[PDB]
DNA sequence: GTTTTCGCATTTATCGTGAAACGCTTTCGCGTTTTTCGTGCGCCGCTTCATCTGATGTGTTGTTGACG
DNA sequence: CGTCAACAACACA
DNA sequence: GAAGCGGCGCACGAAAAACGCGAAAGCGTTTCACGATAAATGCGAAAAC
């Protein structure tokens, strides 16, 4: 088997490999010598006079390879200690501590004291801990787990999140850092839409996408990915929006669903509200320096439209030239797109938590929040002609002194209705009643 | 009686054989050689300490209140 | 007095 | 303002592949003997001219 002798040849060091090619010329000639019938003598003596090497030398290595086929003349030519100690420091090491070195080796030298281990090396010892496994750190601190067609424009787009650390005071006057969803294009990498909000929510993502049907249009193949590899909760309008289902809304838009810090966090104009990742900021500052809801979202949208519109993108689509917005604006005019109807821009409209009806087919939402204080009352005759106690509002806003529409429990639509701070003073009161009970506990 | 051929003897030559000697190449044998491989320690440079740590959303269950 | 329904908390992803 | 852990480079020593000197054995071609046989030459005698 010559499979040992080649791998022997193949691990062998450059300088071994030059040693076996400067030795081969000389063995080969010499076999010549030999075939022609040469006196051993005359042919060695004129070997080693020509080649400085020694005679003796070569006859030897010659008859070594003589038993070895010619094509593989050439690779011709080139810890006992305690089990319990070696145990000991390799548990102590893969414990999620994973303490220094030196300091467990010592630890370890006290524990083969007292049970009279013999150890080796410190270098061995690491030498071998290199020699383990890559895996084996990971088993350590459960690390490598948590890693391991032709597409037009606006044919798959992927949303995506984004926490400012920027502080804003928003429109209602509480000091927040906003969350903004963004839809972007696949292919060209331009930002088609946003919305800004003061949590992570369902709504944003819901109303960015309907700026972007609404500014581009729906095309007939629609693939829309959000990598996770429901939001709702109370009450801006001061009745609850809404656990529902946008997936079967999507759905229905004809959409097969998948499952610029520097130019908005880092303007000069927010400088007083970004901390940068500083790990020690002093709190004592910041309440007057939060920015103002317009500031904030105007820096955004001015960052966005930089963000697409700034040249030298080096993407295959821009070839190190165009920007996000030229190749944009070049693709999407070969792909083929339609526009959104009223009716279903109209369906998208917020859903309200489902509120009671009662016999004569009347209901109320208790309107609040950003929206002037009233109490609306809804009516219609076929919520009283057939079966129904609880019922789910759509509206608009800017509608809802005159016009929802109500739907099932199950979301099957049944027809429309004609019309016919609060709770924070609770929060606030809440949050003393806390606070001063807490400090009289720390006391 | 003179010459020539024919029969017998001794000496030398050579073969065929068998065990044998030399001379060439091939190996292995041992003393002294040469490289590679581990074990081992010391030094240098980088980095933290001079003050450092936990959440959210949705679903289900339990308890309490209201209603029959 | 008994049962049911809703609200609130805790645990889970 | 201070110190430790990690990582890398230099040296020692020892074992395992090595090197130069040999040397003997394997082995081929050659060796010598030894001896025996023929055959080539020696001599003489008898027949021949």
């Amino acid at each position: 088997d010559r499979e040992a002798l080649w791998s022997k040849w193949d691990n062998a060091s450059d300088s071994q490999r030059r040693l076996a090619e400067k030795w081969l010329p000389a063995v080969q000639a010499a076999d010549e010598m030999l075939n022609q019938g040469i006196s051993t003598k005359t042919a060695f003596a004129t070997v080693a006079g020509h080649y400085q090497v020694s005679a003796s030398t070569l006859r030897d290595k010659y008859y070594q390879v003589q038993k070895f086929a010619k094509p593989d003349w050439a690779a011709a030519l080139v810890s006992e200690f305690d089990e319990d100690a070696w145990q000991f420091l390799i548990a102590d090491y893969l414990r999620p501590e994973k303490p220094a070195f030196r300091k467990c080796y010592e630890r370890l030298e006290l524990a083969a004291r007292e049970h009279g281990w013999s150890i080796p090396s410190r270098a061995t010892a690491f030498r071998r801990i290199q020699q383990l496994d890559e895996a084996m750190v990971v088993a350590c601190r459960e690390g490598e787990h948590a890693l391991m067609e032709h597409l037009d424009a606006m044919q798959w787009i992927n949303g995506d999140g984004y926490l400012h650390n920027v502080f804003v005071r928003w429109f209602n006057g509480d000091v927040i850092r906003p969350k903004t969803w963004f839809w972007q294009d696949v292919k060209t990498r331009k930002i088609l839409g946003w919305r800004c909000d003061v949590s992570e929510n369902i709504d944003s993502i819901r109303l960015s996408f309907m700026d972007v049907v609404t500014r581009y249009g729906i095309p007939e193949d629609f693939h829309i990915t959000i990598d996770n590899t429901t939001g709702g909760a109370p009450n801006r309008y001061r009745f609850k929006v809404k656990e529902d289902d946008p997936k079967g809304l999507f759905l229905l838009m004809g959409a097969k669903m998948h499952w610029l810090e520097e130019y908005v966090d880092k303007h000069p104009a927010l400088a007083g509200a970004y901390t940068g990742p500083n790990p020690q900021a002093k709190p004592d500052n910041y309440g007057d320096r939060a920015v103002d809801a317009e500031l904030f979202l105007k820096t955004l949208a001015e960052g966005v439209a930089m963000f697409n519109a700034r040249t030298g993108r080096e993407t295959e689509m821009c070839g190190g030239k165009l920007s996000f917005d030229d190749v944009f604006e070049r693709e999407y005019a070969r792909t083929i797109v339609r526009k959104p109807t009223e009716e279903q821009k109209r369906m998208l409209l917020l859903p309200a938590e489902a509120v009671n009806v009662s016999r004569k087919g009347e209901f109320t939402l208790k309107v609040g929040g950003s929206l002037k204080g009233a109490k609306n009352v809804y009516y219609n005759l076929a919520l009283m002609l057939a079966g129904v106690k609880k019922v789910v509002v759509r509206f608009d806003p800017q509608q809802l002194h005159s016009t929802v529409y109500c739907y099932t429990l199950d979301g099957r639509f049944i027809c429309e209705a004609e019309c016919l701070r609060e709770y924070r003073r609770r929060q606030k009161q809440l949050k003393s009643a806390t606070k001063a009970a807490i400090k009289a506990q720390k006391q």
